[PDB]
């Protein structure tokens, strides 16, 4: 119950569902919806898949109670992730937003880094992917005020391709999902496969920085 | 005919001129406009270009009717490219657009990649382009669904510099080209060409690997 | 008096102070500005820097009547960098606001890139660093034409993060800074290194290429 | 029988044979050769491939008689190719020995660029492999010269791992394959996939950059 | 007693000294040899370190019994590491030679990668860094048979600046190290750095690429 | 007299000539070197440049005495230079060397970078074309201690294409400078482009580093 799953149409939609942990990324969690990442690249009866999460928090970050050396777990996809953002995106959450390849957020999102804040540095790629989908200065201010962005902020910005009223966000992520589902499947996977390697061309030597940057502040706050 | 062209205070304009084809690129469209684009290169009159197609289209890609490897073309040059997209900048006729150093667009134009929808890979920088200029989520959005970009969103995504009213259209990209005529030529060609060359540095892997993409599309698709 | 300074509450704010001269960059100015942002990064009591400038103007560019071969001297710097932008700056006041990690901008700001105009290629990451903040074609638009970017289009393009009016405009740049002061510098001081050095590694290969277009072009008008 | 094919030990040996020809790639041995290989990459029987010519040459080249824009064809292979050069490898023959993983060269194997003597650029990769697998300074002299690499020095310079007598060098290439069919075949396709997406990511520039100079260079032939 | 260190004139050994389990790198003493690296860096009275093993093996690699999910430990380092290889240095063991600046092996000298023979990815940089020092053809070679290179091979190919008798070996590694000694340090440690920007900004993405091929390679190694 | 050319058969020779100060860069030298290296660019006559130093030493470096900020001059050129090292190359030397196209050795040959030993960071591309040339080790090696690497070592290492007896040396050159003269042009000068366009893409980065390790250097010292 902790992840939701559905397939409909040849999207799989999975939801995040700990509400009252604003839906937290545990290690139960986060096993789960990698696992189920993985396993919609394997399906052949999926085309799309829609992430999203129980009301009224997209997602809230890793359990930092429960827990630290938090490797990167998202997989290799040659199939569409659109994220529904419904709520907050924050911290790791904001991390599972910048992941996917579309958003679309409902008026009740709103995006914030809060590494900064709690004294941790980003290992899911925050700080390449931030600035590529926000711009460096806004990227900059987010990650070190860790002050909220808006939902309209956010469309401004280029980290949302739409906003819509709260009740019509599956059913716009779902139209969207549809028009891809509509396309060549051939064209379509081979298209993302190649996009994806164009920016992972871009973000790898990005991404193994800020890898050895959290690497060498764990290391150092082990000076206590 | 299929191609005009005028030459007025330093400025070519070319104009693609198969209307009633909504300005497809046959063949022979395509030998005389990258055919002008060169001349316009050694041409010591013209210090800027200006592309446009003949109403209400700007170009709706590639004469697939007539038509396949169709490789690379737009030739390397020193002097700014100013596209005044008139109306729809549609899968090829989108990468014509996105090859312009500066957009203008009329409140009639709007933009597709349709790549995916007919099957067939960019091979003239689209997934490269696309993601540089909209950003990766939009990019990714228009490749997948085919959907069209409205002028607006175009403006607000930096696709365009500019939207005008349809009758200001060209007036106004030649307003910029005189602007740039009016300035010390040596040091535009010289800043031009640096900013080509810090871009080309990188997208070229990009176009690679965009290039081998196509490639193994077609050779999977002689499955056959 | 040409550099005003005020440390207060861990933030330090340098003034250029040449309102006569809209605050042109002389060489005692570009000595004493470079010097206080090294002194900053030294600064045991500083963890933000604000630069601004004297009203009307934030800054109009190099002292050119007094001078060419401008070498680059913005240190590195692992503390965040905040441009409170009063006004119009233009050419290599454009490159200071550029260099700055985060911009704020007073509704009397603007912006320019004068170096084609006046016959100089940049030095000072222009090149690299206007597209990467505003996009390749309003970059190339700016450079090409010399005309000014509005506060209100700036925020547009993401080359700042928020427009005030004017006499807010220094509350506005303290109040991130004090968001800033008030996380874990450890944490900022670690995660601004990192995305800089994500930065530098994607921008490196553009400033030599800057700066030897730069080299060629003084090298050929020394034909004269 | 213009390519011999044979399968023995989980060993795919593909032999160019035209040696009347001294075994230059015709249009027909360009489509059997790479045709070859792809089925290799299919072919669950086969781990390791080598390649080599039918004596006394193992490859002079282009049929260039009998053609020019030549397109890059050799396949995304994730099993290792040895290339056992038996004789001379000219020009596009140069070329077909750069593309391999590993390369054992008999004592009668020469290298040769000639692309400058006969007036074309390359399209396969020289450009790019041989300063990379000869270094700089001898990849220029060679393509410059247009003179003979001698297998000891090819040797010397890193171009091939070993050098046999003549008649041991099918043997000394199964030798090494045995070696390769012997060890955990999940972690040999991995790790050489691996290996050649680091490769890739470096050389994708350089091939996008070779691509373009080879058409720049036919399409300026074009006056004439 | 698993690690011995000495200093001697600004020159701090360290000895892996498990000979009886060939130098195999435990849990234990990968703790032990990471930390004197960073030790060495802080310590104001070294300007050298040199590792090797006690005889007759360099480093079999990770004890394997012991144990996987290896993360990199090599940390950031602004003064030079000589590797005085004594004997065999295997898979994690050719890791460490291939992480020190210079190299200097005994006649009894040799080098393996054995993780494809044993069904590991590397994680510790052998997939970029063994290409880089011995060539892209001896680096396939070696890692898909996992054959021994010898001294005399490894010193031809650039692995090692020299061989010596192995009686001489430590004092031809002091007397490399007594060079870099008597030059002014402060230059010494800024090139060194340098020297280490320019390499990380080139392996970066290789190393992320690794990364990510290992992690894929444990996971799908979770299908059993 | 401090410089010496002569053109013949379409290359030009020149010949550092103060070797009674073993031909150390003085400004005035650096003014002709540079200066010629240019005006042989735009010689229509001249194919092929040849560089060498009046005996017993190639070059010394710069005249120190004399003397720092020591911008990089080596101009943007599309013909192959030569270096025919007659003797020591040293420091700025050194990069006079490693800024050929294709070097020949003289036995008398020597070659030395002692930057660190008299206290200066490079600026003309060692840190970047040594590793390139030599290998990362015996760069690091070479740079650390300041000890000589022999022509033999040069030889094996790949810095050098060959060694000849000395009264051999400017014949070496001359007969590869012939091979090259005697190809089609067109095709050399565009293969040689090429080249230098693939090999500055993977440079520039480098480079850039280099300028400001030198920058950071030169300002720390002005700390006394
Ligand atoms: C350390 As994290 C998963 O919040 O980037
Ligand atoms: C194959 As096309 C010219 O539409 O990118
Ligand atoms: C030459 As400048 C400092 O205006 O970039
Ligand atoms: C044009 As060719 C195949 O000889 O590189
Ligand atoms: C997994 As390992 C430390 O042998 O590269
Ligand atoms: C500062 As220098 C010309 O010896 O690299
Ligand atoms: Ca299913
Ligand atoms: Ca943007
Ligand atoms: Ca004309
Ligand atoms: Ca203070
Ligand atoms: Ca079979
Ligand atoms: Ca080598
Ligand atoms: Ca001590
Ligand atoms: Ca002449």
């Amino acid at each position: 119950e902790i992840l939701l799953s559905n397939t409909e149409e040849r999207v799989r939609t999975l939801t995040l569902n700990r509400p009252q942990a604003r839906n937290a990324l545990s290690a139960a969690l986060r096993d789960r919806f990698f696992g189920a990442l993985a396993d919609a690249e394997t399906d052949d009866d999926v085309d799309v898949v829609i992430i999203t999460g129980a009301d009224p928090v997209f997602c809230a970050g890793l359990d930092l109670k429960e827990l630290p050396d938090i490797s990167p777990r998202w997989p290799a996809l040659t199939k569409p992730v659109i994220g529904a953002i419904n709520g907050a995106a924050v911290t790791g959450g904001l991390e599972l937003a910048l992941y996917c390849d579309i958003l679309i957020a409902s008026e009740n999102a709103r995006f914030a880094d809060t590494h900064a804040r709690v004294g941790l540095l980003p290992t899911w790629g925050l700080s390449v992917r931030l600035p590529q989908k926000v711009g460096i200065g806004l990227a900059r201010r987010m990650s070190l005020t860790g002050d909220y962005l808006s939902a309209a902020d956010a469309l401004r910005a280029g980290l949302v391709t739409e906003v819509v009223p709260h009740d019509q966000l599956l059913g716009a992520a779902r139209a969207v999902a549809a028009s891809i589902v509509g396309n060549n499947q051939n064209a379509v996977r081979a298209l993302l496969t190649s996009y994806h390697r164009i920016d992972d061309a871009q973000t790898s030597a990005g991404l193994w920085q800020e890898a050895m940057a959290a690497r060498q502040f764990r290391t150092s706050g082990d000076d206590i």
